[PDB]
């Protein structure tokens, strides 16, 4: 159909790519957790004759499959990866990346939390992101720390060439009916963090959530709405 691929269409272990814009893809994979199956997204951004990866494919074997799919579909080497928070859907697979020549990065907050939780740990620390509203450049993207939301360390990623906003797990898809896995969330700060994203990226054309279908800037307001209803 060429439509964005949904949880039931992706067996656990296989990875899909979806072209978002020129030089921008999402990657989609599925994983089992606590007896249910979930999709999750990441991003790929062309960086000259190399690629920048945002987030793993949620597990070691999924991430190996991601690398194979990139080779098949794109054929440029992944040289760097950024993980946007410490959960396994973002860092699970960092060891696979590190053994495939990829330099792995995350904020110091993410690295601390990953280490404390027993999740895989990116090698390199991203300074300059410790206060909400902070932004830094990283190859063809901007990394932005909006404040605590889904997690206290969550980062969002903007692709200025294409006006693509990758919200990661701080942003939910339009069909969502709850705020996802909130165990490490700050439901009270989340709307404020989303407002910071809205103010900083008003020209975003595509908004990609951490899980589920991309859309437009409405994903941000919807996220605030579902989080408020969850807190309530
Ligand atoms: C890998 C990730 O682990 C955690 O978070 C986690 C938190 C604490 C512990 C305890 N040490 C362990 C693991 C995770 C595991 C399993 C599921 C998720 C979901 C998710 C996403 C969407 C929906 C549909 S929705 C919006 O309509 O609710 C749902 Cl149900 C869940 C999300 C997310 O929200 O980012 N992260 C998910
Ligand atoms: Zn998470
Ligand atoms: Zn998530």
């Amino acid at each position: 159909s060429g439509e964005y691929p949904t949880v039931n269409e992706i067996p656990v272990g296989e990875v899909r790519l979806y072209q978002i814009a020129d030089g921008v893809w999402s990657h989609i994979a599925t994983q089992s957790f606590d007896g249910a199956v979930y999709p999750s997204n990441g991003l790929i951004v062309r960086d000259g004759d190399e690629l920048l990866l945002i987030d793993t494919a949620w597990g070691a074997k999924n991430t190996a499959a991601l690398l194979a799919e990139i080779e098949k579909q794109i054929g440029l080497p992944v040289t760097r990866a950024v993980s946007t928070h410490f959960h396994d859907d973002r860092v699970g697979g960092v060891d696979v990346l590190r053994a495939a020549g990829v330099a792995t990065y995350a904020s110091p907050s993410t690295r601390r939390l990953a280490e404390a939780e027993g999740n895989e740990i990116p090698t390199h620390s991203l300074e300059g992101l410790s206060s909400s509203g902070d932004a830094v450049r990283f190859g063809p993207v901007e990394l932005f720390y909006p404040g605590a939301a889904h997690s206290t360390d969550n980062l969002v990623v903007y692709v200025p060439s294409a006006n693509v906003l990758y919200g990661g797990c701080a942003v939910h898809e339009l069909s969502s009916t709850s705020a996802g896995n909130v165990a490490d969330a700050d439901l009270a700060e989340w709307p404020t963090s989303v407002e910071r994203i809205q103010k900083h990226y008003p020209e975003a054309e595509v908004v990609i959530p951490g899980h589920g279908l991309p859309g437009g800037l409405d994903l941000l307001q919807h996220t605030a709405n579902v989080v408020k209803a969850h807190k309530n």
